[PDB]
């Protein structure tokens, strides 16, 4: 069952074996992935998170981010540790009480403390639209049509060297899959469809690192949503999905009744499908209960290309139709050396006092904010452009901005900008050497918003900055509850920190 929009959520440690190998984990709702949190557009969500963690090897503190939800007027509920809150300590709970006006689509939730989400705290978050403009394109849209793609590690995250190229041990599709080494024939996930019906498949990358080449043998996929943003229909036979991205696609169950492989090939770790790695099963009602015998093509003739996507609504692009044509045009210098990433020459290391609390206590320019050089102020009611030129090691880097979605004016692997009708989204691959992926948005949401690579190992190694949007209005726009004000005193007392 789905839970929400008002629900408790317990965070616990438990052993799990999603690929046949047992290890301890950090779980929401006792499962991997966690339960789907759901509601309708405009609803009040009140997710009371109970931190019941006791195993220090995966951290006993926690904090949860609601990925892609704008949090307008509720910056304190966004979740990134040391940006918008101190962590919740064990044996305590915290009500994330916010609203989702003007958003409907496919999201997710995850730990936003250190690399803790890798250890298991990740699940889907769906905001349905009772008047969805795409409703007539499918028959079925429910918990059975959500498809999660996850990387899974045998080594615990806090034992991964910082700045290292860290590689997974299994791909999990809906929580199940087979290990790349010592492969055992452990259970594969089954997605069941009825011949003749059309399904809204909600494809969610809950990855900590790899991107996946996703396809379904014999089937094609009609994209209708990108990171929460409704799209024009685009039919493809393969989707390359980067960490934290989401797509909805229509699956027409129009092939002969049978079993078909679902494939998710990561860019690192095990290559291919030997032993049923990187695989799940699409089963038609009435098919024999057996593994598929289908083949992938050698090459995919209609892969997703990001410039082919366009919004369903007339969203346009803010600003003027040329590079630098914005009120506040930025170019970030994105680099890596010696195990650490930097942005504009500064490697991100989380501050002792969360950025939001520094601002509520009176610090009101970005040079007064800690970490020094890691906070850039943005002016209010202004068009912002951010160029993100690639080349830093460990690519392709999927950059994500909190508090906002953005027009993708220039995409990976294509030097031509689009100032007319690009897709809007919240997480974007910045591509390869020489690319100049560029995003635009308007600043109508006061508060400190994290900008970072969503490969969690890279974030841990410093690949982040904070946009302090409209510092002067942050306090009036974001009144804080007493329970939020209590978090830093409790955390600092528990950890013997003076501040
Ligand atoms: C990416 O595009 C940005 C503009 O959005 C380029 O920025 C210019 O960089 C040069 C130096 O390289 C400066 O003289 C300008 O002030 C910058 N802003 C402009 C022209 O609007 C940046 O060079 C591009 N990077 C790559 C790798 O192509
Ligand atoms: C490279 O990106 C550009 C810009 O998004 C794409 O150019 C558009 O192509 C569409 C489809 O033919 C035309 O309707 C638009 O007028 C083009 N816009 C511009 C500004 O040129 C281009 O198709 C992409 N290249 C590839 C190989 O997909
Ligand atoms: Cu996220
Ligand atoms: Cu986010
Ligand atoms: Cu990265
Ligand atoms: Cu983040
Ligand atoms: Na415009």
């Amino acid at each position: 069952a789905q839970i929400g929009p008002v629900t408790d959520l317990h965070i616990t440690n438990a052993n799990i074996s999603p690929d046949g190998f047992s290890r301890p984990a950090v779980l929401a709702g006792g499962t991997f992935p966690g339960p789907t949190i759901a509601g309708n557009t405009g609803d009040n969500f009140q997710i009371t998170v109970f931190n019941d963690l006791t195993d220090p090897s995966m951290l006993t503190d926690t904090s949860i981010h609601w990925h892609g939800l704008f949090q307008k007027g509720t910056n304190w509920a966004d979740g990134p540790a040391f940006v918008t809150q101190c962590p919740i300590i064990t044996g305590q709970s915290f009500d994330y009480n916010f609203n989702v006006p003007g958003q409907a689509g496919t999201f997710w939730y995850h730990s936003h403390l250190s690399t803790q989400y890798c250890d298991g705290l990740r699940g889907p978050f769906v905001v349905y639209d009772p008047n969805d403009p795409n409703a007539s394109l499918y028959d079925v849209d429910d918990d059975t049509t959500i498809i999660t793609l996850a990387d899974w590690y045998h080594t615990l995250a806090q034992q991964e060297p910082i700045g290292a190229a860290i590689t997974a041990d299994a791909t999990l599709i809906n929580g199940l899959g087979r290990s790349f080494t010592n492969t055992t024939a452990s259970p594969l996930s089954v997605i069941t469809v009825q011949s003749g019906k059309r399904y809204r498949m909600r494809l969610v990358s809950i990855s900590c690192d790899p991107n996946y080449l996703f396809s379904i043998d014999g089937h094609d996929m009609t994209i209708i949503e990108v990171d929460g943003v409704n799209s024009q229909q685009l039919t493809v036979d393969q989707i390359q999905i980067f960490a934290a991205q989401r797509y909805s696609f229509v699956l027409n169950a129009n092939q002969p009744v049978g079993n078909y492989w679902i494939r998710a090939q990561p860019n690192s770790g095990g290559q291919g499908f030997d032993g049923g790695i990187n695989s799940a099963i699409l089963r038609y009602e009435g098919a024999t209960v057996e593994d598929p015998t289908t083949t992938a093509p050698t090459t995919f003739s209609n892969p997703l290309v990001e410039t082919d996507l366009h919004p369903l609504a007339d969203l346009g692009v803010p600003g003027q139709p040329f590079r630098g044509g914005a009120d506040d045009p930025l170019v970030l210098n994105l680099a890596f050396a010696n195990g650490r990433f930097s942005i504009d020459g500064v490697s991100f290391v989380p501050p002792t006092v969360p950025v939001l609390l520094q601002i509520l206590s009176g610090a009101q320019n970005a040079q007064d904010l800690l970490p020094a050089g890691s906070v850039i102020s943005l002016p209010s009611n202004s068009v912002i452009e951010v160029a993100l030129p690639a080349g830093a090691a460990g690519g392709p880097h999927p950059f994500h901005l909190h508090g906002h979605n953005f027009a993708v004016v220039q995409s990976a692997n294509n030097a031509t900008p689009n100032y007319v009708n690009p897709i809007w989204r919240d997480t974007v691959s910045i591509g390869g050497t020489g690319d100049n992926v560029t995003i635009r948005f308007t600043t109508n949401n006061p508060g400190p918003w994290f900008l970072h690579c969503h490969i969690d190992w890279h974030l841990e190694a410093g690949f982040a900055i904070v946009f302090a949007e409209d510092i002067p209005d942050t306090a009036s726009a974001n009144p804080v509850p007493q329970a939020w004000s209590d978090l830093c005193p409790a955390y600092d007392q528990a950890h013997n920190i003076s501040t």
